[PDB]
């Protein structure tokens, strides 16, 4: 466990139940009464709820689990992943984190990923025993401080521009690097901390792109077989 | 359009209606009444249709349209689409091909890619106009010739091994390579046409990991910039 590995955070992620504020907009009662379950229990989905954002605070950007779930799948899955050299970390909009084992196995298919949601939010932790995800209150420096990383790299649009092949280049060098990329469709970080702006293209990419861009550049420095 | 392009089939892709076996099948006819749809003409989705799949042919492997919504997305965002770089099709495992204008925006969400893909069999092109997305009868070997590619790859496990960073060098030596990846979950591809197999990993993986390890290291050597 002190050899290399990226430890990739997906912050200010718009993951969250039903805001208590709208718990009784028509919207949520119908749909929660549709679904038979409580509608404090459900992941706010703006696809289905988009009436009820309207008055929201943050509205416009909230109930996006989809970038979330995509970019799981696409970390969980990747060869980096495969070979023991990634973490990956959730830190949500209302700053609780959502720890991750190596092995976790997420649904594939949406609506799945939604229910085991869900049940991560209700219980703290799941399956009752393995505790595969782990969710508690946590600040993205609060995390950080767990990680205790040699380097923090933000990934900006903003920020200083590199090719990506570099920029694994770069990854490379440090021995507990950790990538952060914003899990909300637009706009900047609400959760400002300590470290360096990388841009991987001079237009704003989604979320799932760049874990793509920073995966696959690390992978073919720090898989010594690559 | 004599530009180097990456020309990605997503192929014998388990993308259909609900087969016509089982239109009357219990948890058909229940899942359609919910939803107040017409069975016929809902995408078959395994996640909601487990117990309807058990005795159809190929059951355990078929209603996966998640596959190509994952795919589709991390084609479609890559920075290789928005360089001009990229021409992405899918071919279903019923010899139906849809092709993919590159400025499409695929629904980030599943269920309003599903609610999509509804309209796009029901008309056989979305939007009325645009035809962004269009979709007919068609073999894959009826694709390939319209495509007209200098060389095919299939994506193979079980292929010639690759680091996917040579993968990348070696597409760039041709002006319209093809490469084809399989939309289902296991097993191997129902069409056999001519091509070179290629794995990038001496384990499986899912098609969306293989599309992003072909699309970025693909762009590293074709968009000059980098
Ligand atoms: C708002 S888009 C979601 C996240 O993607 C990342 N991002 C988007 N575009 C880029 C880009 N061009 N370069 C680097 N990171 C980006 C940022 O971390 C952002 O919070
Ligand atoms: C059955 S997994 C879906 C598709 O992913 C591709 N695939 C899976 N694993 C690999 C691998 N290790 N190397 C190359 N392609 C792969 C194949 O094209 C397959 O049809
Ligand atoms: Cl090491
Ligand atoms: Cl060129």
């Amino acid at each position: 466990e002190e050899k290399k590995r990226l430890h990739l955070i997906i912050a200010d992620a718009e993951l969250e139940t039903v805001p208590p504020e709208i718990l009784d907009h028509p919207a949520i009662v119908n749909y929660a009464k549709r679904r038979k379950k409580r509608p404090e229990k459900i992941i706010l989905d703006s696809t289905y709820h988009h009436a009820a954002l309207r008055q929201l605070e943050d509205g416009e950007r909230r109930g996006r689990p989809d970038i979330v779930h995509i970019c799981l799948l696409n970390a969980l899955d990747s060869i980096l992943n495969k070979e023991d050299r990634l973490r990956v970390y959730v830190h949500t909009r209302n700053d609780y984190v959502i720890y991750i084992k190596p092995e976790t196995r997420l649904p594939r298919n949406y609506n799945r990923f939604i229910g085991l949601m869900e049940n991560l939010f209700e219980k703290g932790a799941v399956p009752e025993d393995l505790e595969l995800l782990r969710m508690e209150k946590k600040t993205l420096n609060e995390l950080i401080e767990e990680i205790n990383p040699d380097v923090v790299f933000i990934m900006h649009e903003e920020g200083e521009l590199m090719i990506p092949k570099n920029f694994g280049k770069l990854l490379d060098k440090f021995k507990k690097p950790t990538v952060i990329v914003g899990g909300f469709p637009h706009g900047d970080f609400k959760s400002k901390v300590d470290g360096v702006k990388i841009s991987l293209y001079r237009e704003p990419l989604m979320a799932w792109t760049i874990v793509n861009e920073v995966i696959v550049s690390y992978e073919w420095e720090v898989i010594k077989k690559f």
